[PDB]
């Protein structure tokens, strides 16, 4: 069955743990460095497998967002219908669109709490506002009036709006494109010249199938060229290599002098190169073995992007001057040299290879 | 001359504002949150009054609750014609709530009232409501006047002014000066300097700290002693002053933001007390909703948030935007405080609503 990653975000104490809970236990019955901390769970509806991510803590989901094991396919955002929209309802909306998370469906969340229907329409609005403030589609959006509480304890009329819950998972999140599926990408490791052959390149295909015959662009650190595939090799056991197996790939005509470590080979046209591009970064604490002290605007690390690193300087924004161990913000970066890159694009900022940040990048400028 | 603060309470179009010009024109021939506010100063031979009124009942709410100027006495306005109303009933309570510390009674609109027994009456009604509210109902100095004849310079109503004024002067003491309180100073940062040591920076509130007197450090963690070995402004630092104390022993991670120093055993730490909170309105850029009991919003009291619960009154279930309301807070940590102390709401840093500590619990 096709399998999609999900996850709660929202405001503390609105009901991300009990809704979590909820899911599991109605599904059932009905159709049975950085420091990452997460609560992980499984379920089934008829026709999909959900892998479900929730946080203890505010901090934890900035950073599940901006670097978690699994990107979410969508995200189930809770809202206690008591309270309404809060500054982590707000952060968490803001931060998915920056992320690149595809789709949000609202839980109002406490509704055994609220008998009245002018005050749940009230709250609906502001949410569907504030989604559409950050570019999410707040008129579309599933809202699922509920009680997490009330299901979990076993109320049918409650358990029936986790039922609707599930439904919209089903309905409205669609399954990602799978890696076979995008256009060929090989982040380039080693660069080997063999006698008579020509340049062979390696890495782990990332995305899509490269075939012996097909024209592949040189992507990022100097300008863009093209060749020919003329071999395929994979590391482990017509010729092809495909999404997640090592390879070696033969060039024609092109040399050792080149070619490099982190450039990319890609399908022509499918990539480009950028030095500039907003982002949205973690700033690893103290604790997590990071900066002592906060950085300002002249700030000087490098960017690690897939296989190679390369300077680059900061600009904060409007009215932010320094950036404090463990905050998370938004930065506008200028690399020394132009990366192949996409919006979604995670990347490390290290300091002699100390990890002090993660990164997502927001937003390609020009 | 010494300084008062005063200002008219009390019901919609009872006269506040009439009896704010009456009490200006008189004495000169004699002798986020929106804050609306009409000031005026008068003297008297003796006494310097600042004097402030507002438009509509929200505005008297805001100014109790979070107005710039603490009341050192309020002089409650009641028509003859209506006599005691809801606001009159709400400002009084407030007023208890928020410890301003003396009501005078302007029983206004009396050129309209021929009956002796109806004033009586009224004013007994009066009485009544101010000891309800545990004001000395029985002794409160009630003036029997017309603001607006007053205004019209009639002689007769023009002398009810004048008691008003004498009973401003004779029932109001003047207010402790900040200088003469015990020495209190909220802490703002703090300082390892080399060779001396722990420096803790903040404006001095409250009194004076010398060089060898004692200190407490009160709230956030249990209550330590030690001695002020140096004062700094930016021998003693004063009410009003930035100034860094020189701390004796106390190392940087043994005192913190939030905290502060007092003259030992004038201020004591509390988790838990009632209030009376104003909730801003969405055109004040506060809240769209309404808050329910299990609300955890950040509680602002002088330099630091501290994270509380809040329990609403019996028969109360929500707190619309624009409204204001007894609750009762429970901080997750200590923080020292007295009835009056003021402190904000904030949701993310941004201010939601504003309050008072009214009991400490
Ligand atoms: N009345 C009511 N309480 C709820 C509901 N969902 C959660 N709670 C309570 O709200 C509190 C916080 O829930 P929790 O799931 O831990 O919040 P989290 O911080 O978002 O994970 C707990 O006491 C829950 O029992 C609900 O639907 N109705
Ligand atoms: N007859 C009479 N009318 C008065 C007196 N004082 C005020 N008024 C009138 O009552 C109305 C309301 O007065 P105002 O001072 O604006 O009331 P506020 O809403 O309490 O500020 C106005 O029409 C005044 O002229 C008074 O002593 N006698
Ligand atoms: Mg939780
Ligand atoms: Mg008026």
């Amino acid at each position: 069955k096709p399998h999609v990653n999900v996850g709660t975000i929202g405001h503390v104490d609105h009901g991300k743990t009990t809704l979590t809970a909820a899911i599991t236990t109605v599904l059932a019955k009905t159709y049975g460095g950085i420091t990452i901390n997460t609560s992980h769970v499984e379920y089934d509806t008829p026709t999909r497998h959900y892998a479900h991510v929730d946080c203890p803590g505010h901090a934890d989901y900035v950073k599940n967002m901006i670097t978690g094991a699994a990107q979410m396919d969508g995200a189930i955002l809770v809202v206690a219908a008591t309270d309404g929209p809060m500054p982590q309802t707000r952060e968490h909306i803001l931060l998915g669109r920056q992320v690149g998370v595809p789709y949000i469906i609202v839980f109002l969340n406490k509704c055994d709490m609220v008998d009245d229907e002018e005050l749940l329409e009230l709250v609906e609005m502001e949410v569907r506002e504030l989604l559409s403030q950050y570019d999410f589609p707040g008129d579309d959006t599933p809202i699922i009036r509920g009680s997490a509480l009330k299901a979990l304890e076993g109320e049918a009329e409650w358990e029936a709006k986790i039922i609707e819950l599930a439904e919209a998972l089903d309905s409205y999140i669609p399954e990602p494109e799978r890696a076979i599926d995008q256009p060929f990408l090989l982040p380039i490791e080693d660069v080997f010249s063999i006698s008579g052959r020509g340049t062979v390149v390696t890495g782990r295909v990332e995305r899509g199938i490269v075939k012996v015959g097909e024209e592949v662009e040189i992507v990022g650190i100097k300008d863009t060229t093209k060749t020919t595939c003329t071999g395929v090799e994979m590391f482990r056991k017509l010729d092809e290599g495909r999404a997640g197996e090592n390879v070696g790939v033969l060039l024609r005509g092109t040399k050792r002098d080149e070619i490099e470590r982190g450039q990319v080979l890609a399908k022509p046209g499918s990539i480009t190169p950028h030095t500039t591009f907003e982002s949205e970064v973690y700033v690893l604490s103290k604790d997590e073995g990071g900066r002592h002290t906060p950085f300002f605007k002249g700030y000087r690390p490098q960017f690690y992007f897939r296989t190679t690193d390369v300077t680059g300087t900061i600009e904060l924004p409007e009215g932010v001057e320094m950036v404090m161990p463990g905050d998370n913000i938004k930065m506008t970066v200028t690399l020394i040299h132009p990366i192949a890159m996409d919006e979604g694009l995670r990347f490390a900022i290290r300091e002699g290879g100390r990890t002090v940040g993660a990164g997502v990048v927001a937003k390609i400028i020009a």
